[PDB]
């Protein structure tokens, strides 16, 4: 079957066609998985169907961990590499659209951050700056 390599942008569990998790393992960022090119919808959410050993299997990865999610900033936001370290001097402005990858991360400061940027760089934005 036709397969395409997709980079995992956020630690992703495997799910079956019933939105229930498959196994205890998880594919870690930023590794690559082979999936079907066209996407599918489970419970309204977008998924990729995993291809293993040349055949499609009952394993699905949430597309938010591959394609991400286009979000709009409601505040001006800095780009962070950790809780206290700034990643650069980029200042994202209110109204700009940014793609975030996967569920938010809780840093050690207690606040929650979104991984941004289609790359492997430690670039995070506070969730409180979105919606």
């Amino acid at each position: 079957v036709a397969s395409v390599s997709k980079r995992i942008m956020h630690n992703a569990y495997y799910y079956d066609k019933d939105a229930k998790r498959v196994g205890t393992d998880s594919v870690k960022r930023y590794n690559s998985v082979s999936v079907l090119p066209n996407t599918t919808t489970i419970n309204g959410k977008t998924y990729y169907q995993v291809v293993e050993n040349g055949k499609a299997v009952d394993k699905y990865i949430n597309a938010a961990n591959i394609d991400g999610t286009k979000r709009t900033l409601k505040h001006n936001a800095y780009v962070y590499a950790s809780s206290k370290k700034r990643a650069n001097k980029v200042v994202l402005k209110k109204g700009e659209v940014v793609t975030t990858y996967g569920a938010s991360y809780t840093f050690k400061n207690g606040q929650k951050y979104y991984k941004i940027g289609d790359n492997t760089d430690k670039t995070y934005v506070k969730v409180a700056n979105f919606r």
